[PDB]
C-alpha cells in the first residue's frame, strides 16, 4: 500500500485495491501476463496497453521494462489490482521515455496482473 524502496529508500511502492486469489507472487526471470495504465506526475495519461489491441507481457527483471516494475511486480499476487508510484532512479531518470518524458519527472502506473507461474 505505500511508497519508498526497502534497500535504496527512494525507488517505488504501491497502493492496494483488490488483493489476489492465488496467494503466490512471480520469481526472478519468470513470464508475467500484465496489463498497465500510466500517468506522469502532472495527471497526464501518456500510456495504456489495452488501447493498442491487447494486454502487456514481460520476463521479470530482464532489461525489457523498468526497475520500478521488477520491484513492485515481484510483490504482486495472481489476479491482484493496485497503483504503482515510481521515482526516476528505478524508471525514466537516467534516460527519458522517447515521445515527451525528461531526465527528472515523477511517474505513475495502475497495474492488473492476470497470472505468471501458471
Amino acid at each position: 500500500g505505500v511508497d519508498i524502496s526497502p534497500k535504496q529508500d527512494e525507488g517505488v511502492l504501491k497502493v492496494i485495491k483488490r488483493e489476489g486469489t492465488g496467494t503466490e507472487t512471480p520469481m526472478i526471470g519468470d513470464r508475467v501476463f500484465v496489463h498497465y495504465t500510466g500517468w506522469l506526475l502532472d495527471g497526464t495519461k501518456f500510456d495504456s496497453s489495452l488501447d493498442r489491441k491487447d494486454k502487456f507481457s514481460f520476463d521479470l527483471g530482464k532489461g525489457e521494462v523498468i526497475k520500478a516494475w521488477d520491484i513492485a511486480v515481484a510483490t504482486m499476487k495472481v489476479g491482484e489490482l493496485c497503483r504503482i508510484t515510481c521515482k526516476p532512479e528505478y524508471a525514466y531518470g537516467s534516460a527519458g521515455s522517447p515521445p515527451k518524458i525528461p531526465p527528472n519527472a515523477t511517474l505513475v502506473f495502475e497495474v492488473e496482473l492476470f497470472e505468471f507461474k501458471g
